[PDB]
């Protein structure tokens, strides 16, 4: 990569949808050579794919939690553990980090009852689990994990 | 919203390149009927965008932090220091929350230099910050924000 | 339910003996009406019942306390752990809950020696308990659940 | 009071509606001797009213919370931050209490909402208040602060 | 008792060695009736015994600790603890607590290795222990639980 | 002191009432010896008096707490704070400790309103004070401050 | 550096005494050479000097202290407290950390007393310092700073 | 030792390079008798050694820990889980401690994948450990252990 892959990719990581012609147009550069450019960025992996933002609200996801977890230490815990929660219905985000707790994980449910019967009962009955301490999203301020370069 | 559109999200949120023609053989429905529902729900404001999936790797962000801010508290706190912590290049994501803490904060980094200088030193100065506690983030097990229907 | 039904509610919440008589001229509105709502929110059950408000303190209830439970997880304990507390003599409120504990428990009794007995040496050896923290009510500065309506 | 009258407030906690004759003939004294024990009940304080228990559900109040609060000492403070605690529409129990943390505020509201507009941004401005931390009550095992006798 | 009994015991609290023709004459009553109600008090109990107060610096006893306990929780868990921290030499103090931990234990030694080897190497083998958590007394501001009447 | 002493010392801090001719014929030397060994360690300081072992139930002191205390640093904080607490009447013990919390006070009072009159009442006013928290002592398993020589 | 220079490293973290003909004849090199490279690893950096390891028993240094530090947040509080944190005299160790607290501080004395002057009373005039919490060292198991190479 | 001792040591624990003329020049004694001196520290095991300080950074160890350690406890697992704690490569310190924690670690690698690598997940499969807590160090302020005197 260079200084003209992160011009690209500044622009694409809030409009994938934005021809080529107005892209090279604003970075001035050829079409063709954008294109290869872009080609290239796929195919080694900078660009993992293009999706479509969905409105959380649209699919009334209103109850929004960050559950931090404890672990019943084990050999490789982290990946056992960070694996079954992962696979949890409604889970987009688990993270294995450093602190008094073990694992942070980020998760979206339409209501209470459907976070308790397809979260909350399914994490108790993990072996690995010591225990949870969910944390409500009263309010979500900001979230533009899309946002790479600033 | 109907169950087609839900067809249609459930597709987009991971491939947005997909062309019409593929998207209208695997659902089942026209193609001109497929366009004037994705169309409509871009105006509804369910479709807000179409973003570019970038690998942090690719641009060494590897320094991965997950910060919990306790706050001073005072009228309005929750907007004034929610807005001050998102405007911090690095910071995707600020939650207001319920529990022992205030506000979770997501950002990523490309250094621990990096990370005191463009989030801790500035951070420090808030004054509506009482003081913060960082979780380092040793391995994303997960990370797909993108995907709203399971 | 409709305006009127709650106008209603309003007044049984704080005095279930008010005269037919009196709560018509009050809201205005035929007794007949008034006697007919008030049989259809029972019956519907809204109304689940009449209570009578009794002063603890003339009981002697000067143990009060609010007990949090941090429990050992396993698959339902929430409802075998919750029940379990809940049958406890002096108990009357059993809530799971969210955060670094999962159940909270509010209890009355006469004594420090009550409340270790019929409470503490219960709870002690129900094995889905971990371990619990009692918080002592100093005083009780506004304890009044009937109120549903402000 | 004595044991007879014990007897009829353990009924009574449980139906204020339940007839003079039907209480009577379970408890087997005369009718006569019984609304005048009920009465003297009543003039002594012992009774202090007579509500009716309405379900929370059919108000909608679903979203419901136990808040700790840290208050900034001084004197007197358990007064002052008490009563601006429990004027607060919504909120029905507030509690001085021994431990980490100063008061347990119990509220109810509809949803997330009403308590972020009418709890949260209410308490975030009382100058007594250090911070709060919030329980979400994910399901009401028991609620029945109205037994008083077991 | 009575209020010269209470008078008195306020004198003997600090004063053991007093003689009898002084007490009496400091408070003034004959000496026969002060020998016959100290005699009365120790018979009915009230005085449990005479301590002579030793300054524990004269025996080196410079290790001051305060030891919070959280248990592993089993039926009758707090006395049989509660008695194997008791009979640990060194241990003067043991209180069962409400709060975040189960025992408080008070103890005195003459250096870091004898509070290592006498209290930390038995507490650590005791099956009903959980954790300790020792809080070193850095200095006695006071320390006189002879005074029971202020 | 000798190893003499230090049996005299033994016994004196058990039973201060002990007839010098029966500590001389327990431990074998001459009376007169005795006294004098006893008088030398008044005069050194090593007794530094005699007092009444008072049972503190008879006074009705049944609301026992051990209080943590977090303070507000300042120059010289340890010993404006530490007598402003060694000062509340019913307050025996005060230390300045070594962990999360920087006094730990022991007090005794006849009731729950006593306490927070005479104790939380005066604290919540002191300006060195950032908060408590109380433990509230459920049973005194062992309270034998007066033997030092295990 | 090279492979070379990390064996000589290797060898020098733990005995700088050892002669030139010694480590050339260990490590199968010219000593013209093995001087030189050393000169070079000093000049470079790598090597910033010599020390003599001192047993700290000989020097009574028996009040081992690893203290947590919780700051006043504020612009540059991270350099100025962790530079007022560096100039006590036996503090030898201050690291700006992330987490629930903010430094760590290590530190060596002879005597609790003198930990108290020295440390303590420094420490709480400080006035960006909100509160610390300190943790005994009872026993060092290892204490090897000087091994950078395993 | 005596003040000799001391005046030489405190020029060794910074230079143990400096030329023996330099240092009798310094402290004003015979070059033999400083030889001597110095030959008996080392024989009475003042002196243990002499070591490099070899700069941390120039070997790329940017990721530094301080991790606390809760255990399980048994019989003497301070001095097993201590030893556990102390063969972990990069691991230089490890501390038996008072608090809520049991153990300190200090240690050092290059990289965020080394540290899980080496010693997370070493550490997890540890049958002695509860859990960990890692503080990650952002900045060293000071690390001069070498300093023993002031
Ligand atoms: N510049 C454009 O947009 C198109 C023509 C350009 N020369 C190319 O190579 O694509
Ligand atoms: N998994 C481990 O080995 C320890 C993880 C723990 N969260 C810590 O910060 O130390
Ligand atoms: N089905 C297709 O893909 C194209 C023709 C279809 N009848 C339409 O309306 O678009
Ligand atoms: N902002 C507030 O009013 C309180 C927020 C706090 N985190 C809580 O859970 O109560
Ligand atoms: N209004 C009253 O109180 C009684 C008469 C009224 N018309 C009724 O239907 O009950
Ligand atoms: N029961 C569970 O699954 C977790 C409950 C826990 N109190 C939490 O807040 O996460
Ligand atoms: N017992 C009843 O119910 C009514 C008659 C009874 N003798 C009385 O005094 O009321
Ligand atoms: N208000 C006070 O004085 C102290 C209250 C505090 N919650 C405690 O338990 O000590
Ligand atoms: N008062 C005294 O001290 C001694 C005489 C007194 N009358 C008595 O009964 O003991
Ligand atoms: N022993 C028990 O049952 C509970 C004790 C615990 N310390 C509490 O405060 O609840
Ligand atoms: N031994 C006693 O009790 C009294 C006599 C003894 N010879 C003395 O000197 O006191
Ligand atoms: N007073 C101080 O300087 C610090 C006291 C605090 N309790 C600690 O353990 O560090
Ligand atoms: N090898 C040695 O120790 C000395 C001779 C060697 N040729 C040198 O250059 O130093
Ligand atoms: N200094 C800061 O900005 C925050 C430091 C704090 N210890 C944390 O981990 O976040
Ligand atoms: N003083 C020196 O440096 C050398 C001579 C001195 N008289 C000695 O004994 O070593
Ligand atoms: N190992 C033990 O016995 C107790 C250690 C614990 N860290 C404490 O401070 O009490
Ligand atoms: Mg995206
Ligand atoms: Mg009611
Ligand atoms: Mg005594
Ligand atoms: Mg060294």
């Amino acid at each position: 990569m260079d200084e003209i892959d992160l011009r690209i990719l500044k622009i694409l990581q809030y409009n994938a949808k934005y021809s080529l012609d107005e892209i090279a147009r604003e970075i001035r550069i050829p079409k063709s050579t954008l294109s290869y450019r872009i080609k290239k960025l796929e195919k080694d992996g900078v660009i993992k794919g293009y999706y479509a933002y969905i409105n959380p609200a649209s699919l009334n996801l209103d109850y929004i939690v960050i559950t931090s977890v404890k672990a019943k230490y084990g050999k490789n815990y982290h990946v056992e553990l960070g694996n079954k929660l992962a696979q949890i219905p409604g889970v987009w985000g688990v993270y294995f980090v450093l602190g008094d707790n073990d694992f942070i994980v980020m998760a979206r449910y339409k209501t209470r009852e459907e976070f308790m019967e397809k979260f909350l009962e399914r994490v108790m009955s993990i072996p690995e689990v010591e225990r949870t301490s969910t944390q409500v999203v009263v309010k979500i301020i900001k979230e533009s994990p899309n946002i790479v370069i600033f």
